[PDB]
């Protein structure tokens, strides 16, 4: 169920318990490790450890404790790393138990007890926008989500209880979209993470009077999707005649939720952010996610690579960091 | 929606058409790249590049190109890799065409037509087992397949024809498994590649009469899987209580499927079979799976890593070699 090797590593992801911070930060690709770690504090960095997809460095910034982690890519992923951390965080290997959490039945009143919300994850990642006014390289923070990915079904998603607010993302995306052919999920980063990414982008953009190092951002639902070409609506050789949902993007484009706070729009498209919202939700971790805009699917109709991105990711990189130790 | 940048390689897969060979193996683990490519033809490889988990080389195995790729973990990966596949075959970017296919309305009545069935692709990976009978290291070699992700279901999967065999496994499925609560799919591989690799496994067989050097191997159902724990039936932590399908293993375990070739069952679970045999066939060409037992989830109840994986994954190297050339 939970293999665990001889020196207290879980399988994928080769860490130790006292080895990985309650903050993280995930990325998808394994390169953006080094790209991270380079900002923890000098001489800070005290574990790491690479394997498959799955990298991870843990040091300090600002003197918080910080690790971030490749995923590699997809909600697969995401669940095999979820996992791993949870037996890290509360499988106590010494003693060979679950920590106890307040609220347990037969959990001595004494405890200890472990907080999960004390647990901060955010992913910040690479995506593609639908929306006409997100801007080319723009921050796209996800408040809500849309699991077009099924990975979630298998804990429950179908049947679990949603607040209003995803019940009527769910109406609209099944009732206005070819995602009418398969039974979706929803979820929400934590209010506390989308407010602390959207705070330190205010920070940041405040803190120089130079228009270059500006960072522009967005606000609003995320969808995620199992596979990048057909399962995003991207129209590919033979396979484009057989696509469940070939206008996928025009079709999530066109989508207002008119939502208790406001209404809310489809600004970004990637491969992780439902399953990192919905699985850390039910573990009662606080999570959530930002990519970097790095494909218009439609009105530029371009992808943003290169030097562009990096300075892009480097601007996000350090928004991200001063979000995660300010959660 | 296909990004092909000046250099001619792909977005994940960084390789050129005239570096990428008709036959394939894919691997998950992007270590396995380098021990695969060990056993090609000496001084034969020729191109190599990696990217993210994706990794590959191309040389020649007794004279005949081939190539291996990382995918990294999952269907998504897949659907990504081979949409890449597909267009480094089929998108002419001299003509700024696809390639005509034999049946296409307005193609040449010469052509050229690109053959698909030129393309083989075998999956050489690691597996869990839910079935009694199958041993531990055995070689689980893929005849039908059950995609419990979703990402097929992109591809027209929920609703386009199957044979009576596949229309028989979905009803046992759903009658008798938790997986009635999911669209699930199927495929198949295709026969010249799960007859190409039983006949590799009976000649390694023959060819020694070291008991320890024989490959023990069984053909069957692979079931595909969204993720890796709660995913496959995996009770961890505070997961458990909220899984859709606890019984899983002993639920898959307990299918027998009886089909037209004979009564098969659920021989193995991983991650990656169910999209490489739908997509694969979708787009025409040969594509299979065989997979080293790792984990017996009855019986046993034991992982099987180190150097006896080792010693498997060195025979079962060759054998996947050997029956990748002689399709
Ligand atoms: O750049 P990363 O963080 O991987 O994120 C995005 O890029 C990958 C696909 O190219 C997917 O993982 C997607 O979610
Ligand atoms: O060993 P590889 O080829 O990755 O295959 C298996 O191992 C991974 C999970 O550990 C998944 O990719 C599964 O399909
Ligand atoms: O369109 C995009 C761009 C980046 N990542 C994605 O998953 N999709
Ligand atoms: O049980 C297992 C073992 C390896 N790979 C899987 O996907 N599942
Ligand atoms: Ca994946």
């Amino acid at each position: 169920d939970l293999p665990i090797g001889k020196d207290g590593t879980t399988l994928h992801l080769k860490c130790k318990s006292d080895e990985l911070a309650d903050r993280i930060i995930f990325v998808g690709d394994p390169g953006r490790v080094d790209v991270i770690s380079g900002y923890f504090d000098k001489d800070s960095i005290r574990a790491s450890r690479d394997h498959r997809e799955i990298r991870f460095a843990t040091g300090t910034y600002k003197g918080t404790p910080v690790t971030v982690i490749s995923t590699g890519m997809g909600v697969d992923n995401i669940e095999i790393v979820l996992n791993e951390i949870h037996a890290l965080k509360e499988y106590d290997m010494e003693r060979g138990q679950w920590r106890h959490r307040k609220g347990d039945a037969d959990a001595p009143s004494a405890g200890p007890f472990f907080d999960p919300s004390t647990m901060k994850i955010i992913r910040l990642g690479t995506c593609g926008s639908p929306a006409e006014s997100v801007p080319p390289l723009a921050l796209a923070v996800t408040r809500h989500a849309i699991g077009m990915d099924n990975t979630s079904l298998y804990y429950s998603a179908g049947t679990r209880e949603t607040s209003k607010d995803q019940q009527e993302i769910r109406r609209i995306v099944r009732e206005q979209t070819g995602l009418r052919a398969i039974d979706i999920y929803t979820s929400m980063a934590h209010p506390n993470i989308t407010k602390s990414i959207c705070a330190a982008c205010d920070a940041h953009n405040a803190a120089t009077g130079s228009e270059a190092d500006k960072q522009q951002y967005v606000i609003g639902t995320t969808a995620t999707a199992s596979g990048f070409y057909g399962c995003q609506g991207r129209r590919v050789g033979r396979f484009m005649k057989h696509l469940t949902v070939p206008n996928m993007v025009e079709e999530l484009g066109s989508l207002k939720f008119n939502l208790s706070n406001g209404v809310e729009v489809v600004t970004n498209i990637e491969m992780e952010t439902s399953a990192i919202c919905y699985l850390s939700d039910m573990l009662g971790y606080q999570a959530g996610a930002a990519c970097v805009v790095v494909s218009k699917r439609v009105g530029e109709k371009k992808m943003f690579l290169g030097d562009q991105l990096d300075a892009a990711m480097k601007r996000c990189i350090k928004i991200i960091l001063e979000a995660l130790v300010s959660a």
